[PDB]
């Protein structure tokens, strides 16, 4: 039984569609993704945390051109998927490179949202997306999934490249946290 | 073959028993824990210990109400069950939040007693508990159990968020380190 | 289908040659490891990394008797053996203690070579082989079979200790990794 949801938000000047699929059936079907948030770099990131999560993600937010909805989407989705989340590992920890930046995430997909950490980005904006909002979004993922999550930049040069190994990592602990 | 070991201990003042159980018959038999050792926080940890690590057990400590003893009893049964160690995967590390706190333990089920930590605990005691005390316990059951033990607290600020974090990561480790 | 890759270098001073298998035929066959540097230490290292790694490794360097040579034939042979990386796990992270020491090793086989290390030895030579050396030796090894490596010794006290559990917790970060 797939572990699915599907969560749509509308407003006078945004709409937000996220589905999501925790699960594919092996051989038989396979992970699918599509991310359109209206920021290059934010869909980089959502498309490697269901990638490297092993899940599947559709995710598309339309209207004249904050992005935080679209986290609060996201971890709205993952958590009712989640549903029962009876038979899971639950804990999840995971440690993901990209050329010289090194990041942790651990999780505790329990039922208490809780967001701690340490990204120390040095520009004012990554590509597309502004830095300071990358621990905004991250919070918004983990307390609209109703997870404990700590992300760690053990260390890293680049912004692309902190941002990038912080979620591969959290990308990785999920998978983790919620095999069964 | 289950692994089940059994330890009592008898002083003039005091009684310890103890029984665990590393396994479990998947479906069929299922975790059964009683940890009683007259001190509530103590108990609160031994019992998260044995949950979050996979195992059964029977911990009992009567008399007129140190506790670094239960710790060896607990360190001696484990050590016992372990029995011959064949077939482990002998080396486990796990992380474990604990809303605040982050938690983080390393283990080499071999036969070299060794233990370090950093747990910078704040108050003198933590409920039922004193913190100075929660070093020295885990000190007791890695020497009692054989085992090579490094505890770490990443960050914390609540001590009974940082005593049980750690108690749940050495549990986590200990689940992948006596794995199959 | 196993994943087996050799290796032969010479030159006017040196013959080096190296056989490696990534796999093992459960309960059939098992791991086989012979390692001959003429360089004793670094036979400790490399045997202890092959062991943990799950591999099997022969490694010999004969010649009147730097050592990264044999750092670069036995990575060379690691990423032939790998071929096409093909449903690996790919990311792979371990810790691994070692008496007084802590190391860890996160390792993401894909590509693109990349090296990063905090190895603070406190001599000049680990017995047989130069501390300085151990950094270039793993650097050499991750050039070599293309992999994005970081290396970190989070506490050690003994060169040998600090040597050694970097070793196998590479060697444990390899084993996640490459399964399939
Ligand atoms: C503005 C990105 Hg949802
Ligand atoms: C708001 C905690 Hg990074
Ligand atoms: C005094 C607790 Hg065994
Ligand atoms: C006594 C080492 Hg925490
Ligand atoms: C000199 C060791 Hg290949
Ligand atoms: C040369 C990076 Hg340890
Ligand atoms: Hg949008
Ligand atoms: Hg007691
Ligand atoms: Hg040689």
């Amino acid at each position: 039984s797939e572990r699915i949801a599907s969560v749509e938000r509308t407003t006078s000047e945004t709409h937000i569609s996220c589905t999501i699929d925790l699960d594919h059936i092996p051989g038989v079907t396979e992970q699918k993704i599509n991310v359109s948030t209206g920021i290059g770099f934010l869909d980089h990131m959502f498309t490697a945390l269901a990638k490297h999560g092993g899940m599947s993600l559709q995710l598309q937010c339309k209207g004249d051109l904050t992005a935080e909805d679209c986290a609060l989407a996201l971890g709205e989705a993952f958590k009712k998927a989640l549903g029962e989340r009876k038979g899971i590992k639950r804990y999840g920890y995971a440690y993901a490179p990209l050329d010289e930046s090194l990041s942790r995430a651990v999780i505790d997909i329990s039922s208490r949202p809780y967001f701690m950490c340490h990204l120390p980005f040095t520009r004012e904006k990554v590509g597309d997306l502004s830095t300071e909002m990358v621990s905004h979004l991250l919070q918004s993922f983990a307390f609209a999934a109703g997870v404990t999550l700590h992300i760690d930049s053990i260390r890293g040069e680049n912004n692309h490249h902190i941002a990038e190994s912080a979620f591969k990592a959290l990308a990785l602990a999920i998978r983790m946290a919620i095999s069964r």
